[PDB]
Parts: structure tokens; sequence; C-alpha cells
């Protein structure tokens, strides 16, 4: 497999329509052994995780907890064994409070709430790279997930700022990632229908919001010259494992676009 | 002048050296009549813009103070006299704590430090569009300053990515300014010596940070195809005015580079 | 005005809707002295630029004549008078034949015809920056015109391409241009209804080319935060005096967007 | 292997430093059925070849020669038997005439030498994809060859323009190929020492271009993270086989850097 004897830590799982979800599941197709970390409900995401290929271990891990983060290589050590580091780490970790994103104005997003999200976002891609590049093995690879904020769009508001963030922080990781021989990139995929998204699309955070992000969805498979399959995460799952295998080597600090090509069209 | 008859708001006057003392300085020699606005040292503010070639009335602004954000249309409006409105915003306001620049590894900026540093140099401009587009006329213009934050460099380190948030805040803005009719963009500036950047060179945040910020100032001037002067704000300050004026009207969401064209240029 | 007393070349005047037309009167306007350069219809031409609100020369240029190049500069000299020298040259010349645009597949341009349409909407901003450099000022400004190629987009096809070559063309020319002191840029303008854009817009190269145009059209106006008329070039030309002027003496090798702020939105 | 089963065309072997020789070992180390194409001196290609892991047939093809474009397809099916077709299409052809590349003048290059240039490393692009496409499969996959033309650089001079062009031909490229489920996309490498290039450092197009590539390779390997060897092409033949794989399926019209993360960072 393409991912044969890796040992690679996958963030981010919530539903089985996580991204994170779908990274895991094809990482391990491809013979990667997986240590997962989940955020809050721990026996929810246990449940969502025995549906996998394989067993893996759980971690919990919220990158906003400092004593979460100060642990994570240790307790990462004991779960794949003493003497044992990560080839691989994926961080697909993403949240706004719903006062920057839908249709509160963009200057109605009290400043706590663009922090906490900015923190979450974008802060916790350095967080994580800065806990676990002691445990990472020359050769290992960094990813992170994008969503091409290059351009504003309606609705996505502070999340678009928060991955523009990102973008900067991943080009800083990957200097601090290459004194271990270690990548450090984002995989900027297309718009996804996990089940926050549907709920956004149905009018969840406003009925325009809504309207907005599914006139986006649209025009962004128009615009793909293979088209884009938003309710598809595998080619998203598989531009990831191309990261984390030795494929990729001589790419870091950088940007791959898993979005069917759009934004290299504009009608 | 270039700016004859308009009404201009300048931001972040410190000392004068700051960029916007420069841009205050051209903005009078071209006809513009101005409302200053100072943090914190008020009567240092004060003494330095008496230098200005026209008087200006200063209100105190304190952009992480919701209390001055919310009074300061008000306030505004009666420097300027009711009836009359702003044809131009300047934002010239950034900070960083030592934590996020310097010699100080970018792994070791605490979250709060960078937060404040975000807060200050990029949601802020967002806050005063949000303050001020109800007191602007159609054909106005906000400008922020920028650097150059598209590549990671050393040592500039979390004002960097507080950079690269600020320019996803600028194209967001001008969704909202439009609706004024009213243009938003950054002038991204070259490096300039202003009192904290001589001391940073001097070796205020560490010897090597220092040593680095030299080699990227004389880096700067080599790639330049025009040159770049350090300790000139002059040629930043015209283009903030060229901004400023009506000679740029279908440009906004928009970063516009007074770097001696060193951003076009690899060596 | 804000070309008081500057001696301006102005290249593409074929119409009253040229953007060439609306820059050469606004140049006028705000006091420059020009030079007009025209192909291959001369009468046409000088009965065309009979309309500017002042006199000017107007001087043959087939910029694919290595001839009317080499003697370029001295023909100049002969209508401005001996001992003075341009302080603007404006490239605004562009040409892709029939095969080339429109609904002619892509893959069907025979070379001959693409590498046509180079040479004139791209290699001649370098013959006609090394033909005039010698006979420029110190604080000169070479300006061409753009049509943002950043992305790929229907029917404007090696149109594009040729853009995508002339940006390249633009930063090299910067680095020749810094020699003297000089400025090169370039103006991305939005799609305006010239003669031809109307006639193709109209089907003149096939009917789905057309309706593709008119959507990109549409679309522009949508996305610019302060919509985008198509039908007035008068803020195009605005943009290019802009450059020509001393208030951008730090801008080289660079892009300057009139586009309403179209590029910097995606929906 | 990353690439069985795959049946693969590899174009621009000329030597054994040619980046196409190291995409083709690769590619045959990782289970692909290749055919090769060559240029003029096809004696010399197929004695270099012989070094190759595996025996592939090896077809002339000159990209300005119209009667081995238009042949291409059944020649290539000739060799794989009737009933097959490629799942891979890899572009490694550049060229510009000494008069666009090192000592000599930017302005100083006839347009008959720019024209070959962009003929050969721009156009052929186009010609090898309208060629090869309708005898590719679906998921299939052409690859081309870059240079970050982003910035302006000495010495590369109209090459430089040329891989703009190539660029904005890539995109219109994956436009067509998207109608057959194919992708299109350019690996941007890092300079690498091939027999031209290190006679080019040497001086082979004067000295103050070979002084100046030597500068830009070491500043090469400076800003990237992981650092960069011109010595080594294989990182770059993994990043093309990465592309031919079926690992990046929903990028398109693309460019991915295989440059050490150079173009990432600034210092
Ligand atoms: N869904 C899309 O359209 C789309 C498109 C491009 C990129 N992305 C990005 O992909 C990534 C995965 O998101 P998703 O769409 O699969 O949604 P998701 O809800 O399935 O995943 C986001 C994850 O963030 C985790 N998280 C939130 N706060 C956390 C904290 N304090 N500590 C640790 N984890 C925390 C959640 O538990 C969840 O597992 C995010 O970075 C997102 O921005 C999503
Ligand atoms: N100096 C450079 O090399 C350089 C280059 C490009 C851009 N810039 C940018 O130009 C702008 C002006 O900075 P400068 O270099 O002239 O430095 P400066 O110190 O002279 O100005 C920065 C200003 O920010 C103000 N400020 C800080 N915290 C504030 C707060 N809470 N509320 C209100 N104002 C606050 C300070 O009072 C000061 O007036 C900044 O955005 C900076 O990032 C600087
Ligand atoms: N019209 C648009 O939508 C649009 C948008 C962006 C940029 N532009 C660019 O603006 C510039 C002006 O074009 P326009 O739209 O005003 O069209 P236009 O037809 O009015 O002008 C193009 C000019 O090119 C000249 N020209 C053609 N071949 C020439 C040659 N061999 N030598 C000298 N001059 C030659 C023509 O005589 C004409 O004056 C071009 O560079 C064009 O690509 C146009
Ligand atoms: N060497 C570098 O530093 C570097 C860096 C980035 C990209 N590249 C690109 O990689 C590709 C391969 O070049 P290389 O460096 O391996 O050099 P190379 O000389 O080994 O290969 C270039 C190939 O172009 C072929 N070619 C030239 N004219 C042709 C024609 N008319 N028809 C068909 N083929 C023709 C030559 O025969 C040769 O095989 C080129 O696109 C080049 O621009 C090179
Ligand atoms: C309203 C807040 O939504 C989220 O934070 C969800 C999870 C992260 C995410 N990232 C996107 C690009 S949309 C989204 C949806
Ligand atoms: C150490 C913190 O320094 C600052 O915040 C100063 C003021 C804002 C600023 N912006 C720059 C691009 S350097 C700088 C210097
Ligand atoms: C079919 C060829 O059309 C042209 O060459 C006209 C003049 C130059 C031009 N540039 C554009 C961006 S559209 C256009 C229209
Ligand atoms: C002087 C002409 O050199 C070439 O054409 C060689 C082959 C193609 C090539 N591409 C580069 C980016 S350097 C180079 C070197």
């Amino acid at each position: 497999g393409l991912l044969d004897g890796k040992r690679i830590l996958v963030s981010g799982i919530i539903t089985d329509s996580s991204i994170a979800f779908h990274i895991a599941r094809v990482a391990q197709e491809q013979g990667a052994q997986l240590v997962l970390t989940g955020f809050d409900r721990l026996r929810l995401i246990q449940r969502i995780t025995d549906r996998l290929p394989a067993k893996a271990p759980l971690l919990e891990l919220d990158v906003q907890n400092e004593e979460h983060l100060a642990s994570l290589a240790g307790r990462v050590t004991e779960a794949i064994g003493a003497g044992n580091k990560l080839d691989g780490v994926v961080h697909s970790i993403g949240f706004m409070p719903q006062t920057g994103m839908g249709i509160n104005p963009f200057f109605d997003a009290p400043y706590a709430d663009v922090s906490k999200g900015i923190h979450i976002s974008a802060y916790s891609y350095a967080s994580m790279a800065k806990a676990l590049l002691p445990i990472m093995n020359p050769g290992g690879s960094i990813v992170g997930m994008d969503f091409d904020p290059s351009r504003a769009m309606p609705a996505y508001n502070w999340m678009t700022v928060a991955k523009s963030a990102l973008e900067s922080v991943n080009r800083f990781v990957a200097r601090e990632a290459g004194k271990y021989g270690v990548r450090s990139n984002l995989v900027a995929a297309g718009p996804i229908r996990t089940l926050a998204m549907s709920a956004i699309v149905g009018g969840a955070l406003g009925e325009e919001a809504g309207a907005q992000i599914q006139l986006l969805e649209e025009g962004w498979d128009q615009r793909a010259p293979i088209g884009w399959n938003m309710k598809d995460a595998t080619p998203v799952a598989k531009t990831v494992c191309a990261l984390l295998s030795d494929w990729l080597p001589a790419t870091t600090g950088d940007i791959i676009y898993a979005d069917g090509g759009a934004h290299t069209q504009l009608l």
C-alpha cells in the first residue's frame, strides 16, 4: 500500500461524514498504522471509528487545552510503543462560532468569537506541530486542511480569514519542520457536504447564507474541469495520503488543491 | 492638490518616523483636511503632530476598546462639523508582542499574545471600517498598511501571520464598503526604519533577529528594480494618497505594492 | 492637473471606444502633452483623435515592423522637439487572430496565428520599452494594458495565454526600465465594450463564445464590490493616469487592477 | 508499484542528466509500461535509454513538425497495441535560443528566436495534449515541467516568459482534458544540474549569467526549508509519478512545486 509501515496521527473525526474519517479509512486501506485524536465527545468518536477498516487507539485532544498539548507526545508514544515515532500527522480541525459565519454581518462577529475560531483553525496547526515534531521521523509529513481563502466569498466570512492565517502559519511550520527532515503542507479541498455543511446549506445559519453556499457549491462543480462531487470526500482523502507518502518529497510550506481544478478557472 | 477638499481620518502616529506621520504630512501638502487618532500617549502624539504642515484635531482611539469604537463616529462628526462626512480613512496600526516577533521561537508565542497582535493588526481594520463607514461619503476610500506576507520570512513570525489575516479582512471589508460606494485597499510597503524597526535591527529582540532583518532590508533594495530606501517613507505616503484620491476609482479589496517592485523579482 | 507638464506617448487608438482614446482624453484633461502612435489606418485615427481635447502629433507604428521601431525615438524627438524627452509611455496594443479566440477550439489555433498574437500583445511591450527608454526621463512611467489571465476562461483562449506572457514580460521590462529611473506596470482592466468586444458579444466569433463572454461580463459586475460598468472606460483611463503620475513612485514590475475589485471576490 | 499497469508516454530524454530520464526510470521502477519520444538525435537517445530498468519503444517527435504530431497517436497505438490507450503523458520539453537566455540583453532577443522558444516550451504542451487525448483513458494524467516564473530573475529571461505562457496553456489544456476524464498539471522544479545547466553555470552563455544562476541555485537551497539538491532529479521524478498516479485525482489545471519549498520562503 501507499503508506505501508507508516505510523500516522489523525485528528478531526467527529462523524462518519468528517473529512478526517475518510482520510483515516484511506490511510488504513493503504497500510498505515494510525493513532486517532478526538475532541470532547470521545464516546461518540470511538463508536464512529469502530467502523474504520482497522482498530486504532483514540486519544483526547482539545487544541485549546495546554495540558492536552503538553502531554500529547507522551500519550502518543505510550500508544505506539517506546522507541517508535510518527511518520505522519493530519490536522483536520476547524471551527468558527456562528457569529463569524453565516448571515450574521461580517462586522458583527465579536473578537472573542473570531479569536476562538483562529485559535482552533489556525494557531493549533502550529501547536500540533510543536507537540509532535519531537516524536516525528525524518522523511515525515504534517498535513492540514485548507479552504481556498485567496478571494473573499459570501457567508464563510471569518472562517475564510482563519484559513488565510492557517496558510501563513503553514509556511512558518514548514521552516521548523524542515529542521526534523519533516514536510508541512495543506490540502485545499473543494466544499464537502459534512453534517454541519448540510445543516448550513439547509439554513441553520440563516436562509441567505444557505442559498449563497449552495450557489458556491454549484459554481465549484461548473468551474472544475473534472467536476466536483461535494458528497465524496474520497478524492480529498487520497490527496492527503499522497502528501503523507514518500511521493511528494520536495514539497513543503505549500498548498495542494484537491478541488477538481475549480480554483484554476474563472468560468 | 491631489486631495483638495477631502476630509481624511489618519490613525497610527506615535513618532516622527511613523509611516502615518508621513501619510498625514503628504495628505496635508495635497490639500486634505485631517482628523487624527492616537493610542495611549496623547500628550506625546499632540507634540509630534504640532510639526505637521497644518493643525488637526486629535481623538483618542484604542482599537481594543469597544467604547472608543462605539463613540468614534460621533467624536469625528463633532470634530469635522455636523453634516460633514469623511472622504478617507487611514488605518496605520500594527502590533505584535515580543513573544511573536524576533528570536523567540515561532512555536513559543503564547496564543494570548498572538491574539492581541491579530486583534490590533487585522481585526481592527474591520472594527475601524464598521465605526466609520456610516459617516463616509460615496467615492470614499479606506486604506490599511500591509507587509507582504505571501511567503514566510525570518523574525517577522506572527506579525506575518497577522498580515495574512489583514489581507483576508480587507477583501471582506471591501464587500461592506462597496454598499456605501467606498473602496477598501491595503498598501504593502517595503521595510521602513521607524524607531521600533531601528531598535529591532539594533538587536532589541535578539541579535540573530536583527541580523536577519538587516539582510532582508539589503535584499529588498537589491531586488527592487528602482531600489528601496528604508529611511524614506515618502514614496509609501504618496501611494496611500493615490488610493485616497479619485485616481484609482475601480480598485477595491486589493493590495498596491509600494516596495520598489521588490516582490516582482526573485534576485 | 495630475499630469501637468508631462510628455506622454499614447499608442492603441483605433476607434472612439478604444481604451487608449479615453486614456489620451483623461491625460490631456490632466495637463499632459501627448504624442500618439497609430497602426495601419492613419487617416481614420487622425479623424478620431481630432475629437480629443487637444491637438497631438500622430506617428505611424506597426509593432511588427522593425524599421518603425528603429526610427521611433527619432520620430518622437522630432515631434516633441530636440532636448525634450518623454515622461510617460502607454502601450494599449492587443491582437489575436480569430483562430485563437472565440468558438474555434483552443487546440485548433495554428502556431503562426498564436505567434502573431503573442508578438503584438506581449513581445511588443518589450519592443516599445527598448525603443523609447533612451528618450525617457528619470521618474518616468511605462504602462501596458492587461486582462487578468491568472485563471483560464471560455472564449478568450490564446489572448489569455498572450496576457500571461505580457505579465511576465512586464517584470523583465521593469528590470531594464529601472536603470533609467523608469517604472513599468500594467493595468488589468475589467471587460470593456469596445467596438470589437460588442461585435464578439454579438456573435462575430460564434454564438457560444458571445454567450460565454456576456456571462463573464455579468459575473464581473456581480463580483465587483463597487460594481463594473463595461460601457465606461473612464475608471480604467484614470488608473493609467495614476501610474503615469508621480503618485505611485515605488511601484514597478507590477499590476494594478482597475476591475471594480472583481478579482478579489469569488462570488 | 505506484504506477502498476499504467501505459505512459515520456518525452524529453536527451542525456542521462535529463529530468525525463529520471522520470522514466522512476515510473518503470513503479511498474509503468512506457513509450518514449525523442527529438532529432534518435541514435543517441536509444543508447541513453538502453540504461533504463526496462526496454521501451522509442518514437521520433519534433513538436515543431506538424506531420510528427498528426501521426503520433497512430504510432503510439502501433507501439502499445490496438485496443490499448495511454494512462499518462509526460511533456519534459523546453528550449530557448541563446539570444533569449544568458548575458544577451533581454531587449536583444529577436522575435523569431523568442517565438521558436515559446512554440517548443509552451504551445507544444497543447499540441501534445491535442495529439494524445483521443488515445487516453479516463482517470488519465498529462504532466508538464515548469520553472516558477511568478517573479522575474536574471539570465533566464525569455525562458521565464515561455514558462509564464506554459502555466496559462496548462489551465486551458485542463479544460479540454477534463472532457476525456483526464487531468493536466505542471511540476515546478527547483534548478537541476543537467548537462546544459552545468555548461550555463560554467559560463557557456556568458560569465555574468553563469555567476547569477549559481547565486540563484545557492539561494534556492538556503530558502528551501528541506534544502534543495540541484544534482538530484529523483525528488522531481517522484513528484511527476505522484501526478501520474491515482493519488491526486481532484487536481487539474494546477502546479505542484517540487522545489524544496523554496518558493514559500523569502529568506
Ligand atoms: N467541509 C468543507 O466543506 C471543508 C472544505 C475545506 C476544508 N475543510 C476543513 O477540513 C477540516 C475538517 O473539517 P470537516 O469539514 O471534516 O468538519 P468536521 O466537523 O467533521 O471536523 C472538524 C473537526 O474539528 C474538531 N475540533 C473543533 N474544535 C476542536 C478543538 N478545540 N480541539 C480539537 N478538535 C477540535 C471537531 O471535533 C471536528 O472533529 C477543517 O479544517 C475544515 O475547515 C472543510
Ligand atoms: N515599519 C515597517 O517596516 C512596515 C512595513 C510595512 C507595513 N508596516 C505597517 O505600517 C503600519 C504603521 O506602522 P509603523 O511601522 O509606522 O510603526 P509605528 O509604531 O510608527 O505605528 C504603529 C501604530 O500602531 C498604533 N497602535 C498600537 N496598538 C494600538 C491600539 N491598541 N489602538 C490603536 N493604535 C494602536 C501605535 O500607537 C502606532 O501609532 C502598521 O500596520 C505596520 O504593520 C510597517
Ligand atoms: N476591451 C477589453 O475588454 C479589454 C480588457 C482588458 C484589457 N484590454 C487591453 O487593452 C488594450 C487596448 O485594447 P482595446 O480593448 O481598447 O481595443 P482596440 O481595438 O480599441 O485597441 C487595440 C489596439 O491594438 C492596435 N494594434 C493591433 N495590431 C497592432 C500592431 N501590429 N501595431 C500596433 N498597434 C497594433 C490596434 O490598432 C488598436 O488600436 C489591449 O492591450 C487589450 O488587450 C482590453
Ligand atoms: N534543468 C532545470 O533547471 C529545470 C528546472 C525546471 C524545469 N525544467 C524543465 O524541465 C524540462 C526538461 O528539461 P531538462 O532540464 O531535463 O533539459 P533537457 O535538455 O535534458 O531536456 C529538454 C528536452 O527538450 C527536447 N526538445 C527540444 N526541442 C524539441 C523539439 N522541437 N521537439 C521535441 N523535443 C524537443 C530536447 O530534445 C530535450 O530532450 C523542460 O521543460 C525544462 O524547461 C528544467
Ligand atoms: C459554523 C462553523 O462551522 C464550522 O466550523 C464547520 C467545521 C469547519 C469548517 N470549515 C469549513 C471550510 S466550513 C466548516 C463547517
Ligand atoms: C515587536 C513588535 O513590533 C511592532 O509591532 C512594530 C510596529 C508594527 C510593525 N509592523 C511591521 C510590518 S514591523 C512592525 C514593528
Ligand atoms: C479576436 C481578437 O480580438 C482582439 O484582439 C480585440 C483587441 C484586443 C483585445 N484584448 C482583450 C482582452 S479582448 C480584445 C479584443
Ligand atoms: C539556453 C537554452 O537552454 C535550454 O533551453 C535548456 C533546456 C530547457 C531549460 N529549461 C529551463 C528552466 S533551464 C533550461 C536549459
